[PDB]
C-alpha cells in the first residue's frame, strides 16, 4: 500500500496475514511439503525516488516472519529477510542495484513459479543464481536501450557468501539472462557460473570447483490464461539430502521441468493444474534419482485485490522407495489471504 | 493508526512503546515479577478490505520486540509474534479467522485482564485455550444471526502443535463460549477440551490425556466504573514448575479466582485494585498449593489516547515456604507508554 | 516520513535500504573493517503527541535488520532493537524519557561520528554512556530553561544490567553532559561513572570497581563547512579483546582523540576525511597497546534526500604486529542508500 508520496519520493509499506495449513497423510514426515499450520506473515517496503525527469533511484526491503511457532525458545523458527537492496534506473540506459535479491536465472524460472502455494521447486533459497541470494549485484535493461519493445537483458555478478554451512555457501559468480516478449509470448533463458567454496567441495554429495545453473523458458499470458513451461539443467548445484545416510550436499547434474497451466475467471475463480519432474544424475554412491515429481491441482479464490482463499492439493509421483529418501505421501495446503 | 484508506481497502498500522521497570528487593529472584528493565515495543497492522456490502476481509498481525536485551547474542530473547490471522465476516451470519489469534477460554479471561502491567495470570501463552495459541480456527458471531442483541457466542478447532517443549505444545482441542450484555452489565462461560502431546505425558507433574478449561465472569462497565469478576477451573493444562527439584509439567486441578475494580476519572487517572488467586490441587509429591496469590493496588495516568504512564504495586500473598518454590516478595511496575 | 498526523498525534515512519559491500585482502580478519556483503537494512518509528501547547509526549523505536545472512539457521544473525524509550516533553522544563536510548556521554561523541561508513569508533554498543543502552532514564533541557540560548544539558540515569556476557553489562550508573553553540560553533563536554557487575570483575582485563567515562568536542557546523574534534578518557570501560590468548574484557584507561572534516558541495558532493586514534594503558599482562588507528578518505554523493552513494577508504595504521592481535589491513567500503 502507497502510505506515502510527496516531494518525489514514495513508500509502498507492502505485507500479509495468511493463514495457512498442511494436511499429508500419516504425520507428514514422507509426505511433499508436511502436515500441520504454516501460518505466516510478510512486511516489506518498496521506496521509489524521481531524482530527476531520467533517473530513479530506489531500495527494497521484505521480512518473512512466522506465525507457527510458541512464543517460548522457538519464536524465531523460519523467520528472516527476504529481500534487502538498493539501486539506480536511469533514463534508457538502464538499472543497476545492489543486496541481497533474486539470482538472474529466476528471470526464467518465474514463468512456472505461479501455484496458490507451491511450485517453482528449483528456486532454492541461496542457492547461488535460481533464488534469493546475499551479495548480488545485478545490471537490467528494458527495450534494449529503448531501440526494442519487448527485448529485456541482465548480468549478475554474485559477491562470495563463505557461511558456517554448506547449503548457505557460494563463492563468486557471474550470470546472466535474455527474454522476449510479443503480444502474449514470452520467452527467457538465463544461465550463471560460480566458484564452489571447499566448504562445499569438503562435502559427501556433489563434485566441481564450479556450479553452473541455465534455465530456458516459454509463456503465453493473455485473455485471462497462463500457460508456462521452464526447462534447466543444472551442474553441482541444485542442493540435495541422503535421508538414510543422514548426509548433506549437492547433486552433481539434474534436469528440471516445469509445466504450469492457469485460467482466470471474471467470477473470482482461479483454477490451477501444474506438473513438475526435477531429476538427478551422478549422485554418489546412488546415481540417478528423482528429486522432485508431481502432478499439481489447485485453485485460488479472488475476493478482490486485498483477500483471497486457496487450496493447493500435490499428488507425489516420487516412489515410496526413493533411492533420496524423498517424501512419497501427497499434502494439500489450504489458505486464507489478507494483503496490502 | 489508519494510514490507508482508498479503493475500499484500510491499513491501521498501530504499536508502541513501553518505557517499564520492576522493582523488587534484592536480586528479585523470589519476586512476583523480577527486578530491573522491562522496556518493549509492539508492531503490527490491522487490516481489513469490504468485499461488498455484507462481506468483509481481515488480517493482523502484531509482534513484541524487547528492548531490555543487548545488541550482543540475547538481542532475540523475548521478541516474538503474538497475533497471526487472516479472516471473513459475513452479515450477521459471523466471523471466521484461522492462524494465530487469543485463546476461547479468554473471551471469560477478558473480563479481568484490566491491571496496568499485570493480571490476568490464568492466561498464559501457548496454554490451549486460555491466551494466545497457534494453529487456531475460529467462528464467532455477534447479536445471534443479528436476532438477538447482545448475545454473542464463539466455536474455536485448535490444530494439533508437537513442539519442542511440553509447555509450548497442545494436541487437538476444541472450545467454546457464549456471552451476553444488556445495559452495562456482562456475563460470559467458555469452556474448552484438547488431547495432551507425548511429551507432555512424559512430564514429571500431571496425569491425564485430556486437558480441561472453563471459565465464567461477571461485570459491570459503564459511567466510569468498571467492576470484573472471573473465577475458573482447569484440569491437566496449567503450566507448572517445581523450583526445588528442577521438574516441570501442568497441575493435575487448578482453581481461579479474579476480582477487579477500577474508576475512570475524566481529569485523566484511572485507579485499579484488583485479587488473584490461583490455586492448585493433586500436583505429585505437593498435593494443594497456591500458584499465584495476590492484591493488586494501581493507578494508570492518560494524558491522552496516545500516552500514559503507570504505578502498579502488586502485594504478594504467597508465603516464603511455597511449596513449588514460587516467590513470595513484592512487586511494582513504573511505566510510561507511548502508543499509536 | 511522516505518515500519519490527524487528531493531535503524528507517526513518522522512516528505515532504509543500504546496499553494501565491503573490501580487503584476504579474507578480512586482519583488517579494519572486513571483507565481502554488508548490506542492511533499518525500520523504525518516531512518534509524537501534543498533549497541550506546553507538554508534548513521544516515543520512538528502531530495529536493524541484517541482509548479508542466508534463510537457513543464521537468519537472526545481527538483528537487534536498536532503540526503544518513551518520554514527556514539558514547556522550558525540559524532556525526560526512559527506556533503551543512546548514553549521555554520546552527546560529545556525536560531533566526530560523521563519517560515510565508518568513524566513531568510541561509540561501542552497550558500552555503559558511550552507546545504545537499555534502561537509562534520561532528563534534558534546552537552553538553560529557555532563558539562555544555545546552553543545552542532559543527566541520564543508569539502571543496572546483569547480563550474561561482561561485554554487555553494566551497573547502576550516573552521567551529564552540556553543550553550548553559538553562530556556528559548538562545544560540549560529558561524564559518567557507574559500579561494575561482579561478573566484569571476574574477567581477566580490567581492574576496578567503578567505570568512568569522558569526553569533550568542539565543533563547527556552518556554511557548508563541518568540523568536528573530540578528546576522551576512560577507566575500566572500553571492551578489548586478546586475539592470541582468547581472552576478553575491559581495557584499565584509553585515551580517546577524533578529528573530522567534511565539506558540503551544492551540486551533491560531501567528502569527508578523518583521523581517530583510540589507545589504551595499564592493560593486564601488555601495557600500553592501541585500539583504534587509522586516517579516513571518502566521500558521499546524494542523489537526493532519499537516495545517496559512498565510499570510505579507511587507512589503518594499526600495526600487523598489534600485541592484541588488532587487524592491521585496510578497509573499504561501497554503499549504495534508499532512505525515508
Amino acid at each position: 500500500a502507497e502510505i506515502y508520496n510527496k516531494d518525489g519520493n514514495k513508500v509502498d509499506l507492502y505485507g500479509k496475514a495468511v493463514g495457512l495449513h498442511y494436511f499429508s497423510k500419516g504425520n507428514g514426515e514422507n509426505s511433499y511439503g508436511g502436515n500441520g499450520d504454516m501460518t505466516y506473515a510478510r512486511l516489506g517496503f518498496k521506496g521509489e525516488t524521481q531524482i530527476n525527469s531520467d533517473l530513479t533511484g530506489y531500495g527494497q526491503w521484505e521480512y518473512n516472519f512466522q506465525g507457527n511457532n510458541s512464543e517460548g525458545a522457538d519464536a524465531q523458527t523460519g523467520n528472516k529477510t527476504r529481500l534487502a537492496f538498493a539501486g539506480l534506473k536511469y533514463a534508457d540506459v538502464g538499472s543497476f542495484d545492489y543486496g541481497r535479491n533474486y539470482g538472474v536465472v529466476y528471470d526464467a524460472l518465474g514463468y512456472t513459479d505461479m501455484l496458490p502455494e507451491f511450485g517453482g521447486d528449483t528456486a532454492y533459497s541461496d542457492d547461488f543464481f535460481v533464488g534469493r541470494v546475499g551479495g548480488v549485484a545485478t545490471y537490467r535493461n528494458s527495450n534494449f536501450f529503448g531501440l526494442v519493445d519487448g527485448l529485456n537483458f541482465a548480468v549478475q555478478y554474485l559477491g562470495k557468501n563463505e557461511r558456517d554451512t554448506a547449503r548457505r555457501s557460494n563463492g563468486d559468480g557471474v550470470g546472466g539472462s535474455i527474454s522476449y516478449e510479443y503480444e502474449g509470448f514470452g520467452i527467457v533463458g538465463a544461465y550463471g557460473a560460480a566458484d564452489r567454496t571447499n566448504l562445499q567441495e569438503a562435502q559427501p554429495l556433489g563434485n566441481g570447483k564450479k556450479a553452473e545453473q541455465w534455465a530456458t523458458g516459454l509463456k503465453y499470458d493473455a485473455n485471462n490464461i497462463y500457460l508456462a513451461a521452464n526447462y534447466g539443467e543444472t551442474r553441482n548445484a541444485t542442493p540435495i539430502t541422503n535421508k538414510f545416510t543422514n548426509t548433506s550436499g549437492f547433486a552433481n547434474k539434474t534436469q528440471d521441468v516445469l509445466l504450469v497451466a492457469q485460467y482466470q475467471f471474471d467470477f473470482g475463480l482461479r483454477p490451477s493444474i501444474a506438473y513438475t519432474k526435477s531429476k538427478a544424475k551422478d549422485v554418489e554412491g546412488i546415481g540417478d534419482v528423482d528429486l522432485v515429481n508431481y502432478f499439481e491441482v489447485g485453485a485460488t479464490y479472488y475476493f478482490n485485490k486485498n483477500m483471497s482463499t486457496y487450496v493447493d492439493y500435490i499428488i507425489n509421483q516420487i516412489d515410496s522407495d526413493n533411492k533420496l529418501g524423498v517424501g512419497s505421501d501427497d499434502t494439500v495446503a489450504v489458505g486464507i489471504v489478507y494483503q496490502f
